[PDB]
């Protein structure tokens, strides 16, 4: 799984785009709060990755969910 | 997600969301998708936890379970 040191940096990282402090971010910062961690999905890639983890249609993504998308994504590095 | 799928995951999700705070367990995952017809086997089972349980709370919310039918979807 992720230790609870990478579960910590990213959870900072997320903590600087979440400026309401609501405990979420917009689907339109997801690429640029990976590339403050050092993934560079392309734009196809973050495409899909906003369509699955905003089926809802709600346009937020939460820190668990940030998580499974950086879990995801380390799965295929 | 059509809006039929959608409404038949949402009713999936409640059948076992029954103190209504939004959040079912990974253990249940395997009995929620076996409401819909399906029968996942336990290693489908393991890599949808590990990923949806990355923080390691045992939740799942309603969001994440159609993001998971989603991506199982494809
Ligand atoms: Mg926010
Ligand atoms: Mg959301
Ligand atoms: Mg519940
Ligand atoms: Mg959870
Ligand atoms: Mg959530």
């Amino acid at each position: 799984q992720l230790t609870e040191e990478q579960i910590a940096e990213f959870k900072e990282a997320f903590s600087l785009f979440d400026k309401d402090g609501d405990g979420t971010i917009t689907t339109k910062e997801l690429g640029t709060v990976m590339r403050s961690l050092g993934q560079n999905p392309t734009e196809a890639e973050l495409q899909d990755m906003i369509n699955e983890v905003d089926a809802d249609g709600n346009g937020t993504i939460d820190f668990p969910e940030f998580l499974t998308m950086m879990a995801r994504k380390m799965k295929d590095t």
